[PDB]
This record gives C-alpha cells, structure tokens and sequence, in this order.
C-alpha cells in the first residue's frame, strides 16, 4: 500500500471550512500562530461571508492554515504520506507537508502570492468541462489571448486570459457548460509575468529543505524531493500550467494505492474519479473525516 495526499486550491473553500479542527490543540496553536503572522483571523474569516471568502487574498491563506492544520492531524494520528501534491496553492501546503519549509514560512510565502495574485487582476479564467478536445486545440493554437492554464481530468480544463479571449472560445468550442471562474486575473498564464517575477524575488531567497517525501509540482509532476529543483517548479508555477492530470496518472503509475484530498470539498477526488477510477479516494477536510481513520 501506498498512499498519495493530495492539497486543494482556490475553489474548494466553503464557509465553516477548518471551524470544527478548533478543538484539537494543534488547530488551536496553528491558528493563532496565523492570526499573528497575517494580522486576522483565519477561524473568524472562515466563518464569514462567502463571496468575501472566496476573494483569493482571504482564501489562500485560509486553505494553506487548514490544509498544515489537517496534515498534522493525520500525522498525529499516525498517518503518513507517500507522496504528495497540491494543486496551484495546494503546493504550498504540499511542499509544507514534505518539510520544505515550516509552517510560517509557508504561511508568509501564500500571503505574498495572494496578494500579488489578488492586485494582478484584469483578465479572466473559465472552465470547460466534457469539450471537444479537437476544436479546444484550433481555438487556443496561436491564441496569444488565451492559453491553457489547467489541465485537471479529460473531462476538464481551465483556459486563461483576456476577458475577450475567453468569452470567444467559450462560444466557440463545443463542450457545457462553459463556467467563468470566480477569480478576476489571467492565472497561470504569461500575463501573471510581472506579478511573478517580483514574488520570484522573495522566492529565491529563502531555502528549501530537501522533501522528506516525493513532491509533483504542478509545472513539472515527475517525483522529486531536491529542496531546489522544487523551488525552481514552484518559482515556474504562477505563469504556468497545472498539470493535474498528469499528476494523478504519474502517483496512479509511480506506485501509490490510495489518493486522499486534504482539504474541504470532493474536487480531487471528484477528478481522480475519471482519472485513475481505480484509486481508492478519502476526503479529510472535516474532524468527522479524521475520526473514522
């Protein structure tokens, strides 16, 4: 047996997320360790308005703290990985989750990036879920508007970019539905450069421990553990693709038996599901969750 634990990212937040880990001294200690480092309270914004919620400044933050407080919960209980993943913020808490850098460090690094992220704003990202993949590819062949931002499970992709960009290969690319993402920037595209390359800047200077279990980044999914070939996929990942796909296929294939999504809600899973259907799959984003082991 092996088993994979795989980190969600923006999207997969909902209110009262991570409110019932509140009794577990870990949850309590982490908590007030990220009211200090963010100057709020992830405990209270999660128990907020949804729409606030889902304002990527708020929600990465939010998902990264969660995401540490479950890991450890399982670690406590004895659980460990054998490999881990996280997808576009989820990393952050993969990366955590392996030893590449402590929990505030982390917590910093998601601040900054969904600041950056938050201010990059302009563009426009949309989902497109059962399409043809034929006409997705002559729509985004020399599309200097719009590219593929993730790839996540036959069935579904992201594409990013322009408003204009988007809303066109939306209306012209057979596949419902067509969903405009809640998010108000082109991310995971080259128009997050400048963005990037500031955040690059305080990436490179911090270190990165060796993983202490293999990582597949979202740019490159191929197992690693080198503290710096990681981060140099991590200093990629802004302006480039997610690779989920991919990722599921490389642990279904590597050798992991077992797929659990730690974090709230079934996104992961729900995409490991007609991905690699033979993977047994757990959600742990809930007390309940971690109780039943």
């Amino acid at each position: 047996m092996k088993t994979a634990w795989v980190f969600p990212g923006q999207g997969s937040q909902a209110v009262g997320m991570g409110v019932d880990l509140l009794s577990t001294a870990i949850a309590k200690e982490k908590y007030q360790q990220a009211e200090e480092i963010l100057g709020w309270s992830v405990v209270e914004k999660c128990q907020g308005d949804e729409a606030s919620l889902a304002l990527t400044q708020n929600t990465q933050p939010c998902l990264y703290v969660i995401e540490a407080i479950l890991a450890d919960l399982l670690r406590d209980k004895g659980f460990q990985p054998d490999y881990v993943a996280g997808h576009s913020l989820g990393e952050y808490s993969a990366l955590y989750a392996a030893g590449v850098f402590d929990f505030a460090t982390g917590l910093q690094l998601v601040k900054q990036r969904s600041e950056v992220m938050a201010s990059a704003s302009g563009g426009m990202m949309a989902a497109l879920m059962k399409f043809d993949q034929t006409q997705l590819q002559q729509a985004l062949t020399d599309n200097t508007e719009v590219v593929l931002a993730n790839d996540n499970s036959p069935e579904q992709v992201v594409i990013s970019g322009t408003v204009a960009g988007v809303e066109a290969i939306l209306a012209n690319v057979k596949a419902r539905r067509a969903v405009p993402l809640k998010v108000s920037g082109a991310f995971h595209s080259s128009f997050m450069a400048q963005p990037s390359q500031s955040f690059a800047q305080t990436l490179t200077a911090c270190h990165f421990n060796d993983a202490t279990v293999p990582v597949l980044s979202n740019v490159d999914p191929s197992p690693t553990q080198n503290g710096d070939r990681l981060k140099e996929k991590l200093i990629q990942q802004m302006t480039g693709s997610v690779r989920w796909r991919e990722t599921m296929v490389n642990l279904g294939e590597i050798g992991a038996t077992d797929y659990w999504e730690v974090g709230p809600g079934k996104v992961l899973t729900g995409l490991c599901k007609r991905t690699c259907p033979d993977l047994n799959l757990k959600n742990i984003g809930q007390l309940d969750d971690l109780n039943s082991l």
